[PDB]
């Protein structure tokens, strides 16, 4: 499919209280199975990580385990979110990024694959400056980050912020937003420009 190349994907997305069960439901979760299936998890393609973060980061796909090199199981482990509590807290968005950059810390991720975050939110993060500040320690070390905006709750500005992109203008590859009712259309040409982006 679209995405097949040697990368290490981190997919941090939103399980906070800012989000309407009704959208988590019908659109957050089936979201994120939709962007998976955007994916060629594979031993020589794509290894997939996934945390939820709320009131802190909850890791529910280990980085290179077997769900993380197979769609199949991978989908299974997402669609299990559906049996839990969630979505609550407040939004954490620190405490996720700071996971990935522990795991680049203690070597986890391939040596030569590309490092790659992907952020699913519906509103701004409970610190701005922190997750900026951990953003900015990612993209120093070579990780692009992707920010996928969901309804009218998020900070367009903040978000191409978070990417690298001027607040407001120019086109922004690694950045899309888009209502909830639409949410399943947008994300396959995002994550198609997204890949191309990080082939470069």
């Amino acid at each position: 499919e679209v995405c097949n190349d040697e990368v290490d994907l981190y997919l941090l997305m939103d399980g906070s209280g800012s989000i309407r069960r009704h959208n988590w439901v019908n659109h957050a979760v089936p979201l994120a199975m939709k962007l998976i299936q955007q994916l060629n998890l594979n031993d020589n393609a794509i290894h997939l990580y996934a945390s939820v973060f709320s009131n802190n980061a909850r890791e529910i796909i280990r980085l290179h385990s077997d769900a993380s090199k197979n769609k199949e199981k991978a989908l299974i482990i997402i669609k299990s979110l559906l049996s839990t509590n969630l979505p609550y807290g407040k939004t954490s968005l620190t405490d996720a990024l700071l996971q990935v950059r522990k795991h680049l810390n203690d070597r986890i991720n391939r040596e030569n694959a590309n490092q790659l975050v992907v952020i699913l939110t519906d509103g701004i993060p409970d610190s701005i400056q922190d997750s900026l500040k951990e953003s900015r320690k990612l993209s120093d070390r070579g990780v692009k980050i992707a920010v996928f905006g969901i309804g009218q709750g998020i900070n367009v500005a903040f978000n191409r912020f978070l990417v690298g992109c001027h607040p407001s203008d120019g086109k922004c590859n690694l950045y899309a937003d888009s209502a909830w009712e639409n949410v399943k259309n947008v994300i396959g040409p995002f994550m198609k420009a997204v890949c191309v982006e990080v082939e470069k």
